């Protein structure tokens, strides 16, 4: 289903999951991606109200159902955290400057 509403781009919570695993894992591993080094904490700036438990890491949820791999991160991201519980799927459209807000 679009479980997820990142501006224009829908996700199902399918997408979400393999984003989240791949992310994890290189956390895990203690390897990173991309010029941005992903996976990287995310601050919650925002002020959110995740369920679960901070340290949160940030990680690019691609569109085309392509895990990222490095590349160009675009506007998206899954929130995971420590234990690998999902916070919430975030984006940078509709929201302004460098900030997010949620994915409904
Ligand atoms: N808006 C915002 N950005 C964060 C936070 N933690 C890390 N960032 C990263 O810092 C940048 C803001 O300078 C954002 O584009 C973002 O990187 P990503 O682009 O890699 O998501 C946070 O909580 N809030």
């Amino acid at each position: 289903a679009c479980d997820y509403t990142c501006g224009s781009n829908c996700y199902s919570s399918s997408d979400v999951s393999t984003a989240q695993a791949a992310g994890y894992k290189l956390h895990e591993d203690g390897e990173t991606v991309g010029s941005n080094s992903y996976p990287h904490k995310y601050n919650n700036y925002e002020g959110f109200d995740f369920s679960v438990s901070s340290p949160y890491y940030e990680w690019p949820i691609l569109s085309s159902g392509d895990v990222y791999s490095g590349g160009s991160p675009g506007a998206d991201r899954v929130v995971f955290n420590e234990n690998n519980q999902l916070a919430g799927v975030i984006t940078q459209t509709g929201a302004s400057g460098n900030n997010f807000v949620e994915c409904t």
